[PDB]
């Protein structure tokens, strides 16, 4: 029921409708119809009017913006409805898309070998070297700086010298995001702590340390159901994969209890 706002991934999701020969504009007129998708993503059960998009879409921006009709570049619609941080990763994507996590694991893996799920800040532009590696891409060293410097205004603000796997991973260019699949408010990544920590504790039975197979399927079902209801079937493969995908070490199988909280948004602390 709360006021929930776009992100720069839904942005690009709806964008892309409008968009597909993706020459970074759509037509002016196409406004109203760019909202109705965006009021659609953000409140799913809501029965949409005519009249709702008029004044959501409104209040988006300036009466006078009301009746451009006219085209808007990409940049222009970002800058009059989505946030900075959600702004700049919007920018930072299109220019650096940088959509391979099978790598970005691997490379945070080596700044946090025990997967806390932080890296410390002082390891940021380093570890930006990496991961445009593992993507074999290469940039200007002063472009490498702008990022390195724009992404420690959003990460870290608290200047407390970490920054958080949360939200690194955010830099991808996914229009479906590997992990920020899960809600990121104020108890939100309590609360789904609490309930992971019972939910690990069931599974593991022998009190190993890991779960395998059917404990590693009745976790996520009994964990994603209640992260992010309404999810398909066949949908828990690819989450089950992902992970001794982008997660466990050696190809036992098994789903490390820390390794399984990265994913989740939480950090397991031992």
């Amino acid at each position: 029921s709360a006021f929930a706002n776009l992100d720069a991934a839904g942005f690009l999701q709806i964008w892309q409708h409008f968009d597909a020969d993706d020459n970074g504009y759509i037509e002016g007129k196409e406004l109203d119809d760019f909202f109705r998708h965006m009021l659609k993503k953000l409140q799913p059960k809501d029965k949409i009017t005519d009249e709702r998009v008029q004044q959501i879409k409104k209040s988006f921006m300036s009466a006078y913006d009301a009746t451009f009709d006219g085209r808007l570049q990409i940049e222009e619609l970002a800058n009059m409805i989505l946030p900075q941080e959600e702004n700049f990763l919007l920018i930072f994507r299109r220019e650096a898309p940088l959509d391979n996590s099978v790598e970005f694991m691997k490379i945070w893996r080596k700044y946090d070998a025990d997967s806390s799920g932080y890296i410390s800040a002082a390891e940021l532009k380093n570890f930006l070297k990496d991961l445009f590696l593992q993507h074999k891409k290469k940039i200007p060293p002063n472009k490498l700086d702008e990022y390195t410097d724009a992404m420690m205004k959003i990460f870290d603000k608290n200047k407390d010298g970490r920054l958080d796997l949360n939200d690194l991973a955010r830099i991808l260019a996914l229009q479906e995001n590997f992990l920020l699949q899960f809600k990121m408010d104020a108890s939100s990544q309590v609360e789904r702590k609490r309930d992971f920590e019972k939910i690990f504790a069931h599974y593991d039975v022998s009190r190993t340390g890991a779960l395998e197979g059917p404990e590693v399927d009745g976790f996520v079902k009994d964990m994603m159901e209640l992260v992010r209801p309404s999810i398909s079937g066949g949908d828990l493969d690819k989450f089950r994969e992902c992970l001794l995908t982008h997660c466990d070490m050696n190809k036992d199988g098994k789903i490390q209890k820390s390794e399984l909280a990265l994913c989740l948004g939480l950090k397991h602390k031992p």
